[PDB]
């Protein structure tokens, strides 16, 4: 069939690409209404830190190359503006000929994502994060004003990120975050060693703060503060980029998401909807979930290109949330039901602070694991881990646990891998499992 | 009940306090045969190292301390010789004055473990790690004759491991092995970093190898070369401690091991056997398993805990068989069949290697996953993780996996947590179910 999809980064190329593997002779174009294809958006933040320097690290196709190996056409500058889903077409804007016309379909793909929030301010000084083009942007300011001082405002993961690879690059940012919620994923009290990081490295923050207004490099707070600053990040959330799919009659939440079914299909005939658009449901629990991450839109990616071009029995079974940030010495991961939903649920929690690996073992450090069961059943609905090492690997451990609706007490039968660099004969999750009774 | 255990060490300790936690009551008293009880026996390695050198983390309690902590009576250098079980008593030897007794029992749990093996030759500076004794005598020996050269035999994790603990001690070590097959619970065509790290700190070793004849420090070799060493750690294997068991109803299997029942029951009613001295079976295919390993003691010991004293529905659901070590800069991981049990099964194999990261960010190492499946259920048969980062994460996931009766396919659901430190997008594991097929 012929393909088209919109969008060419997380979801779209890599769906366009899954469908190149299982089927050589359909046509398959994909539009990006910006510069570059399959930017790395995860990397974004390590590029302006300069902790990745090879911009080839960035970028992982070039439209030529995408057609060399994969046979797809991918047109970049050119911005899908309509939805014709009766005619089967799209209406395609060039926006370096400021011209427009119609691609057919037998098949489209939805995968446009979301697009940085702004805090409107008319500041030449202000930055937003999210592709490519952007990071160019920032990195280009940076030099051009020999930036030192520079104001992060929000507290979210790639915020943090940002905060982080700022201050390691040698630059000297404050923090602000409109609430004192930061790192939202994460359990509240468990993400003190944000600040505890932040303290030992004399960086600033100051939480339930926002610009008030800006004049030049001078900005006033809510706080009634007034600084100087040379650079302000601004990650004040993301919004879909659903505008050019309202005139269609594909349906949108209130919200301007997509809500599709297990097979990534929209209410909608042969449209589908992939990556941070589409929602869903979790997988362990009967409720609405949304988890804008990579690992879903390349999940999703591989389950259109089998509804297509594959195995069309392959369907989503929902999400779990699993999720992760490092921010500095720590890493903090959780899985699950967020935090605000558990009160859906009659839950307990139970919990373990123990080293990561044997306690004669150089190097540990105290990791805090925590762990809450629905009281009907015994079924783990969240958990969370935080610290210097294993978090990673005690979250994944539980996703898998998750995946198959593993009760409380049944942790006390994972067989860990134990030798005294790497955990315990009773691990941290067994514990968990002991301890629930 | 009154109960006697046999052994003081990682089963044998362990059972006894987990009873004591469930019940106050009841006498709890230990033979052990040696002079230390709840010595650590994986930090052994570390402790010749000079990694762990604060006495404490060499053991948790003398009998002294056991006794005022948890009211249980442990008899250091006492040897029980013989099981008289139709009278339900012991026969045990006090090695201090020589005398044996009878003690009687409500209950025995037999956690006796295994001895390490000997070459039989007659050498003053040849000794074998199993206790902390042993471990002691090899500490003094060093000091006492300024030992530089040091000849390791046999490549099973221990020996690496005191290779590994002898050279960052400054010591001189050369590795020798009767064969090529090294580190033998790992794939043999994964094993090569062994050499390499060897090859690249340049530590002699050389395989297919023995000690041929040893005439003081002069040792004459089986490949015909004769060098001199002030030392030799001998790590060829280890033997059941059952002998004291053969006159007794307690059905041993011929390579002297004592099965039990998934209550860690023998034949003999009132009598376990837990940790290194027990055989069972796989959790997740029908055949046969003994894991010496101290996750299975530990597991045993709680269970056995349940079984007087608890909750006596609670039952071992068998061993998985996950395994690991560290050498150098390598993690070696492995859980489920051996590589000799893959042809009791008709199996394919599936295998990735990718950095354990994302591919930019920095301080990154390929990782290498294999998967063996059934071709008859796609069920997990084995998997296997070898690199500098990552693989002990991999396998933990897997175990659990194989925990859930997952078949391959659906490893491709698994939702791992990703962030560029940590994994991809689609993790090596998600990998492995899209490659399966
Ligand atoms: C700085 C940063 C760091 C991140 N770090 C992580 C992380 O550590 N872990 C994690 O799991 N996720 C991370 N993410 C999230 C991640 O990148 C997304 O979940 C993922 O990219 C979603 O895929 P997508 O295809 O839905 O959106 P995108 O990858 O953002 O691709 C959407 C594309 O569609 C294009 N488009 C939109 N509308 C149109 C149109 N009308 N016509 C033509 N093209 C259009 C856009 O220009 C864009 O290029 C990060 C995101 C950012 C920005
Ligand atoms: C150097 C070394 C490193 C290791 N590293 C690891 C590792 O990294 N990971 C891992 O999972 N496992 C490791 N192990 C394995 C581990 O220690 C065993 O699996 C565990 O100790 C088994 O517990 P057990 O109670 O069966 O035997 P043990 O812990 O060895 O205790 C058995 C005790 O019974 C006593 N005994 C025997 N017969 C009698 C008798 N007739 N009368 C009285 N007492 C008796 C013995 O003297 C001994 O003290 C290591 C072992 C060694 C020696
Ligand atoms: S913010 C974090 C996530 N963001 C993004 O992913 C950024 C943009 N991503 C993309 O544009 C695509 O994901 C690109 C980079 C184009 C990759 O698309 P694919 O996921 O489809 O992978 P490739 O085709 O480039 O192949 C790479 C290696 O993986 C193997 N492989 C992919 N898919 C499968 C399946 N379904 N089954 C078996 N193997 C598969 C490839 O064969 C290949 O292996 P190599 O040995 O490296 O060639
Ligand atoms: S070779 C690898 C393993 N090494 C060995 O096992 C060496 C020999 N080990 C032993 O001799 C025993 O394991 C000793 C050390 C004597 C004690 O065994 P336990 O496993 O029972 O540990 P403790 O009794 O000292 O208790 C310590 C902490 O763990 C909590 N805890 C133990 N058991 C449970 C259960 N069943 N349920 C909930 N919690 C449990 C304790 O409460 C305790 O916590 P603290 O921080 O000390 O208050
Ligand atoms: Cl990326
Ligand atoms: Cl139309
Ligand atoms: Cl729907
Ligand atoms: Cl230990
Ligand atoms: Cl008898
Ligand atoms: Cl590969
Ligand atoms: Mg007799
Ligand atoms: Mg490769």
């Amino acid at each position: 069939p012929k393909i088209v999809v919109v969008g060419a980064v997380a979801g779209g190329a890599t769906c366009a690409s899954q469908i190149r593997r299982l089927d050589k002779e359909s046509d398959i174009i994909i539009f990006e209404k910006d510069r570059d294809m399959s930017f790395a958006n995860c990397a974004l933040p390590y590029v302006i830190g300069e902790v990745v320097e090879d911009r080839r690290y960035a970028l992982a196709y070039t439209p030529e190359k995408f057609y060399d190996r994969k046979q797809i056409t991918v047109k970049t500058y050119h911005e899908v503006i309509a939805i014709n889903d009766e005619r089967q077409t799209v209406s395609v804007l060039n926006r370096k000929t400021n011209e427009q016309f119609e691609e057919s379909y037998d098949k489209l793909i939805l995968s446009p994502g979301a697009s940085a929030n702004s805090l409107g301010f008319e500041s030449d000084i202000t930055f937003t994060l999210r592709n490519l083009e952007d990071t160019d942007a920032i990195d280009q300011f940076i030099k051009a004003n020999q930036v030192d001082k520079v104001l992060v405002v929000g507290a979210g993961y790639v915020s943090l990120e940002v905060l982080e690879n700022l201050y390691e690059r040698g630059l000297h940012p404050t923090l602000i975050h409109r609430s004192d919620k930061i790192n939202k994923l994460m359990d509240a009290d468990m993400n003190q060693p944000i600040l505890d990081e932040l303290d030992k490295r004399e960086i600033p923050y100051r939480l339930n703060e926002e610009i008030n207004a800006i004049n030049g490099n001078e900005i006033t707070f809510k706080s009634g503060k007034v600084e100087h600053y040379d650079m302000i990040i601004e990650g004040v959330g993301t919004h879909p980029n659903s505008k050019f799919i309202e005139s269609s009659n594909i349906k949108l939440d209130r919200k301007g998401f997509i809500p599709v079914n297990d097979k990534f299909e929209t209410n909608v005939p042969n449209i589908y909807a992939i990556g941070d658009i589409a929602t869903s449901h979790y997988r362990h629990v009967d409720l609405p979930a949304s988890v804008p991450l990579a690992w879903g839109a390349h999940r999703a990616a591989s389950i259109v290109a089998e509804q297509i071009a594959g195995n069309d029995t392959i369907e989503f079974k929902g999400f779990l949330g699993n999720n992760i940030v490092k921010f500095f010495d720590y890493t903090f991961a959780s899985v699950g039901v967020k935090p605000n939903e558990l009160k859906q649920f009659d839950y307990k929690m139970v919990e373990v602070t123990q080293g990561a690996h044997a306690n004669y073992y150089p190097g540990n450090s105290p990791l805090h694991l925590r762990v809450y069961y629905d009281t009907s059943n015994r079924q783990i609905l969240r958990a969370a881990a935080v610290g210097k090492e294993g978090a990673d690997k005690r979250i994944d451990v539980l996703s898998m646990a998750m995946m198959n609706q593993l009760t409380v007490d049944e942790l006390t039968e994972f067989e860990v891998a134990f030798a005294p660099p790497y955990s315990h004969p009773k691990d941290l999750i067994n514990m968990i499992g002991y301890k629930a009774k």
